[PDB]
DNA sequence: TTTTTTTTTTTTTTTTTTTTTTTTTTTTTTTTTTTTTTTTTTTTTTTTT
């Protein structure tokens, strides 16, 4: 299953150091918990290690809850629970996850390469030929992962009486694909995101940074 | 006219500079085209007393 949910309750009473690290830099301190428990893992199950090689934490019961609405600049770049309705979820893509490339002058296997989620990741030179030139994925090679865009908006119970439910873009990644179907209501734990290529810098009009969450734990609320 | 020292002076290169020649080289935007909606202007089947 490749995915351990810790619950912040008792992360917050054993340890409340990280529990208060954890929400401001979501991003390393989840890093950091994924490998600890990936080793904590392998101490346990040595045989496990061919299995996906990576243990997702998930975090459960995050205290406090941004709505939709509510969600600021105040909160980017930090772990946040929201709650809303799925409208829209894509089908599971294959995302690019360790990728080698094909330098097309030599053939050479450019060697892998992490896919951050902020950035498209261009080799430079192959090593071999210190060719620039053209690169290709090579799929073979590559090894994906399961992503999947969903829609959340607010609840429409939710909205109050003059006002429009505000929607949000969360990013599911590889054990949390179709974990959510339109017309769920859902508790979304992720990153408010904001830097991977979202900024109208292109004379559209204002400099507006479009944001997402990297969802991080997905709660059904239902039977 | 036999012996003998400066003299080049042609041949090896080497330096060595100055000049001309040689070698190298994808990515990123934009745009047309196609296929869709969508409001509006008709127009073609519906029925009555
Ligand atoms: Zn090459």
């Amino acid at each position: 299953r490749e995915s351990l949910v810790v619950n912040y309750e008792d992360l917050a009473a054993r340890e409340h150091v990280l529990a208060y690290f954890l929400p401001e830099a979501p991003a390393e301190l989840l890093q950091i918990f994924d490998e600890a428990a990936l080793e904590v893992v392998l101490a346990m199950y040595p045989k496990y290690d061919r299995i996906t090689n990576h243990i997702h934490v998930r975090i459960s019961h995050l205290p406090l809850v941004e709505e939709l609405r509510s969600l600021r600049q105040l909160h980017l770049n930090q772990l946040i629970r929201t709650s809303g309705v799925v409208t829209s979820c894509t089908g599971v893509l294959p995302q690019l996850s360790m990728v080698k490339y094909n330098c097309n002058k030599c053939n050479f296997v450019l060697g892998p390469f992490c896919q951050s989620q902020n950035q498209e990741v261009k080799p430079g030179s192959c090593p071999e030929c210190q060719s620039a030139g053209p690169f290709e994925v090579n799929m073979e090679e590559t090894i994906y992962q399961n992503y999947q865009r969903i829609r959340i908006q607010e609840s429409p119970g939710k909205v109050a009486a003059g006002r429009l439910p505000r929607s949000k873009d969360a990013i599911l990644l590889a054990d949390l694909v179709d974990s959510c179907k339109p017309g769920d209501e859902i508790e979304l734990t992720g990153i408010y995101h904001n830097n991977y290529d979202g900024s109208l810098n292109t004379a559209n009009g204002f400099p507006v940074f479009a944001t997402v969450i990297l969802a991080n734990h997905v709660a059904k609320k239902d039977n």
